[PDB]
């Protein structure tokens, strides 16, 4: 049982992207943008954007195992003083595209944003064979982000 | 090896993927059973079984203490012109647990994204009775033209 | 043949959590920042324990010190006063970069009920397993009256 020890010891070990940087000023606009090439220009605090975050392709890449992605925005910033209906959008390329929302009003004054979700990786499927474009787009009036921890982990 | 053939059960994704492609769905402001609503449909990818209970209507689970995570994609429309709306989905259980994305004026998307999980206990609420599945549009009605659900465990 | 590693292997795939479930109860989150944890160590639960996952003592969520992902969810039910609209609760947990969780809502939506779920990609010797996070809840808009709390950590 050697080998098939060795599979389920691969198995069970998290693989991740864990990229923080903080201390920046990076806007993120009323526009659609491309995650990985908004960020690829940022040097990280820690972490590296390899091997989940492509920075030839500008896409979110994936193992090709049938093993469920998990993923995690946070981002520290804020909208220009006085906005009031306001959101983070995040869509992710897939055979069938997913858009996360992030959405809030005047009741609350916070401005920092927490996205999270999984994708069903299938070997041979789509992400394992394209990747995602990852497209970000605050709305209301821009976003200016003064830290961003991103996760990737499959 | 019965261990290592056990692991990898344990180890091993169990799985409903279902996609709906080019499709034209009502989703009223009326509350609404999303299993019954699924399965008048036919699917472009995927089966309902083994997570979706097409004669009881509900969401069934695996008998282990393995966590289901649930994820529900649409692409689709609230009327033009519609501002504040929401898709709310509430799943049975000992607690219900209610789902609300919402938006407002401020956001022109109307594409949903509900991701949760169920931590499955052996022999717990879920195990013994799944999850009436209960789909619901706030302030407008709502036509969904792509649908993709997944359960896995 | 690699028993021990077999044993570590079991370990690794075994879940463990706290799951508490409040029913019956009466809860107000304010408008002002609050403690979690402290709000809710005083209730005698329905089912379940605070423990590991939920400190009693120094008010925060801890975690195994080992590279596996927690994974977290709150389910409220509960009620914001009868007129009010624009509404949200809101969840920060502390970390190295701290994250806020919130659910907002308008006059579209009439139901209150709320359902928070994140995760944490605890690292060995990390900033969680180190320190846990203190879980700072808020009710916007107006305050919150909850009447069943469930609430899972898990790793
Ligand atoms: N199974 C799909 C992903 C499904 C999802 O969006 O989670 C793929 O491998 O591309
Ligand atoms: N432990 C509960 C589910 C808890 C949850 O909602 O995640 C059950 O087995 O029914
Ligand atoms: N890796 C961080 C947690 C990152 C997260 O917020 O998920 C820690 O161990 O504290």
């Amino acid at each position: 049982g050697s080998s098939r020890i060795d599979a389920l010891e691969y198995a069970t070990t998290r693989k991740k992207s864990e990229v923080v940087y903080s201390g920046v000023s990076v806007t993120i606009p009323t526009a659609p943008t491309n995650l990985v090439s908004l960020l690829k220009t940022l040097t990280p605090s820690s972490g590296t954007l390899a091997p989940f975050f492509d920075t030839v392709n500008n896409k979110m890449v994936v193992f090709n195992e049938n093993k469920t992605l998990f993923f995690k925005l946070s981002i520290v910033g804020t909208w220009p003083s006085g906005t009031a209906n306001r959101s983070m959008q995040l869509t992710f390329s897939g055979s069938v595209p997913d858009t996360l929302v992030s959405s809030r009003n005047s009741a609350t004054t916070t401005d920092n944003i927490l996205l999270a979700t999984f994708f069903s990786v299938d070997k041979d499927g789509f992400l394992a064979t394209n990747g995602s474009t990852l497209t970000i787009q605050s709305n209301g009036a821009s976003f200016t982000a003064t830290t961003i921890k991103i996760i990737a982990e499959q």
